[PDB]
């Protein structure tokens, strides 16, 4: 299916042998410091090691500007927090690292500090220069579907249009097809019912011809269906991962690495991946 | 899709609103007695109550002749064991009950004692009279794919042929289309690789026009894929349930009711069931 591998500097990810598991690392910020402290970075490192041990192929690192928190915090402050995490994790965990930011300057620093992949929840629409950063360092970029409203004429057709606008921003800036990954942005700019509909029709994203990353871990729409709180969302996350893999997804972005990684492996055997 | 409901005497199961969860009850036999003892029947009742509380729609009860044990034990002995379980569970748990037997005489007793559905792992081929029993009491019968060898020319085509031979035995005896359910007999008479292939092509069973029950809970082929023992098979069972539901299955037969029931509900929301 994929006649290339994803090139991540020192690491290389094969897109055909198995669904790739991206493990979610959120910063736990120390109060009393703007970042780089022992408790903070060691908590990040320890968690990356656990996820590596549990089958994660990628460690995804987010500062405070990004999901789930969305704090109004400067690029100056975000760098003092996010860079020390990347330096330590990249040194101590032999796995590619993605930086979960929409900010061009943060992406740049994160890669200088050792990050291999860019993960943008705004699909290069919040800060287009991020695509230029991506183009220059020659790294993979994940363009997630998002927008500032839920006014859809035809959900899927609009998602594909919206995504394609991100592909065009990325390609105009010099990003090669091989460094583009798409993400349907489940849990963003969608009603619960639209989240379900997006999941039901995920296979449509495949006609754009790029690898697809699915990120449904623990999200709210699972709670809406099961009437269950965030810490009891394992089975529902599971379902979404399984359905995603059946519908052709190459990556899933998850908090519960042990469990989701086992489900992914079993799905792969069944569908013949 | 289904223009009828499954009629189970006092209970009625709708085949369109949701995937129906069949909870597995295996007898724990008291040594020192041939059945009906307090410890044995109360353990069965307590377990049926838990599964009912955890979202099971059907309680499936098996004596010693059936899976997983396969003991060489008489119909006289099997009845003294299985009947007291059915009497107590039917009285104390307001759920339809299926009797997991291939034996015509056991099926008969089990229904007289209060069982509502027959679950035959031999598809009415080990004891054809079981279809006559089914026809007479006018109850649903589950015909599982099985055979005494793995000599397949074309797995799926043979399964469908084999199943159709069971449909013909059942219909000749007077069983109505509406009381026939099929089961692909995953984990029976199949290599691990054939089990995976059957799962990959499950949607083909739908052309026969009958509801399909899937029973993959904790089975060996999941262990073969994950290299994991029976008690760590939750994620892998999960995958199989999810894939089955995506492929149109109406029932799943599971040990871990809480978990599988949550996954089923989420799958249903996503595929629009
Ligand atoms: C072990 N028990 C906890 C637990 C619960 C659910 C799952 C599931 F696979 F996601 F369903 C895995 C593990």
């Amino acid at each position: 299916k994929w006649d290339y591998d994803l090139r991540c500097g020192e690491y290389t990810l094969n897109l055909n042998e198995k669904t790739l598991i991206m493990g979610i690392l959120n910063v736990t910020p120390d109060s009393f410091s703007d970042g780089g402290s022992y408790n903070e970075v060691d908590a990040a490192v320890r968690h990356a090691k656990e996820m590596r041990d549990e089958g994660a192929h990628i460690i995804d690192i987010g500062g405070e500007s990004t999901r789930p928190g969305f704090a109004k915090v400067s690029v100056e402050e975000e760098i003092k927090r996010v860079v020390p995490m990347i330096q330590a994790v990249s040194k101590e965990v032999k796995l590619p690292i993605s930086i979960d930011t929409y900010k061009a300057e943060v992406a740049k620093q994160a890669i200088e500090a050792g990050a291999h992949i860019i993960n943008d929840i705004w699909g290069a629409k919040a800060e287009p220069k991020i695509a230029e950063v991506a183009a220059h360092y020659d790294v993979p970029i994940i363009l997630m579907h998002n927008r500032d409203n839920m006014n859809y004429r035809n959900l899927m057709a609009d998602m594909i249009a919206d995504l394609y606008d991100s592909i065009k921003i990325a390609k105009d800036a010099g990003v090669r097809d091989e460094n583009i990954i798409l993400d349907p942005g489940i849990g963003f700019a969608k009603t619960p019912e639209q989240n379900l509909e997006a999941m039901r029709n995920l296979e449509q994203l495949n006609v754009l011809g790029y690898p697809v990353l699915l990120g449904t871990s623990r999200k709210s729409f699972i709670g809406h269906v099961l009437d269950l709180p965030v810490e009891e969302r394992l089975e529902g996350t599971g379902a979404t991962v399984c359905l995603g893999i059946e519908k052709g997804c190459e990556f899933v972005r998850v908090h519960d690495v042990k469990e989701m990684s086992r489900m992914a492996k079993m799905m792969d055997a069944m569908i013949g991946k």
